[PDB]
């Protein structure tokens, strides 16, 4: 049996796994490139596999800037079946990792980060402008490129239920407002930075139930209501992601060192 991933690419090293997948960095033998290539068992039960078909046709048709970039997808059945999946290869360090990297609030600029929000906001726009949703935003699921471009994925590289939307843990029914609860979250935890895991765990669960530390309040009055209204209780009382991106907070974003 030929192996069209061991035919193809050179295998560098394993990135991670979750779910039903495993994450490798791979050279293509003939364009001399490395991707990242996510091989997914498919499982043992129909409806789930209805789901991974339909999910990579769906991410095939995408293209944004702050959406990973889709190379190619294809099914090998060695005599388990896997579905490999090969996407423009990101940097190690994540949103979580980066984030952790920097503790203090000179770390962590308004200009810096709104810049990064913005960026993940216009790729959740991008996918609710065509019907569709993330459903799972996290720090964790959002990576950068080699020249620190933010993009947006479900990554399944497992080392949460904490941007999770009400609606979603409750298991109701919901719409892509549950990416606007997610946003909120994240616009918080960008502009305040933590010393410790229990210290983020404690604040982030109190910020969900709209329980503001009052010298953020007092620093960021604009991006406080801001993300009072994307946690709203409420699906309906959340703004849609282009009345985020048009806010009057996201003009003129500029820092020491920006990309020209
Ligand atoms: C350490 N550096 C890394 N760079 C990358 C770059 C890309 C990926 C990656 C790979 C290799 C494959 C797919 C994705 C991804 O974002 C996925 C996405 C996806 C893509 C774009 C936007 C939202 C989700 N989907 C839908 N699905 C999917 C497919 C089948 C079933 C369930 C989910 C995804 O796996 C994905 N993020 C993983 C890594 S790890």
């Amino acid at each position: 049996y030929i192996s069209r991933y061991l035919t193809d690419f050179e295998p560098i090293q394993c990135l991670g796994r979750g779910g039903f997948g495993v994450v490798f960095e791979a050279k293509n033998k003939v364009d001399d490139c490395n991707y990242a290539i996510k091989r997914i068992r498919l499982p043992n039960r129909e409806l789930a596999r209805e789901k991974v078909m339909r999910e990579v046709k769906a991410l095939a048709k995408l293209e944004h800037p702050g959406i990973v970039r889709y190379f190619n997808a294809w099914l090998e059945a060695p005599p388990k079946v896997y579905l490999y999946i090969q996407m423009q290869l990101c940097r190690k360090e994540n949103l979580k990792d980066w984030m952790n990297g920097r503790c203090t609030i000179e770390e962590r600029e308004r200009s810096v980060c709104l810049h990064i929000f913005l960026q993940i906001a216009e790729a959740v726009e991008f996918l609710h402008s065509k019907g569709l949703m993330h459903r799972n935003l996290k720090p964790s699921n959002i990576f950068f490129t080699m020249d620190d471009v933010v993009k947006v994925g479900d990554f399944g590289l497992v080392t949460t239920k904490l941007y999770m939307s009400p609606e979603q843990i409750h298991g109701n029914s919901y719409s892509h407002k549950v990416d606007i609860f997610s946003l909120g979250l994240i616009l918080f935890e960008l502009l305040y930075p933590f010393s410790t895991q229990m210290e983020r765990v404690r604040t982030l669960t109190d910020v969900r139930n709209l329980k503001f530390p009052p010298l953020f309040t007092q620093k960021y009055p604009c991006e406080y209501v801001m993300v009072q209204d994307m946690l709203s209780p409420s699906p309906m009382e959340r703004p849609e992601a282009i009345n985020i991106i048009e806010n009057a907070v996201f003009e003129d974003l500029d820092f020491p060192g920006k990309t020209v």
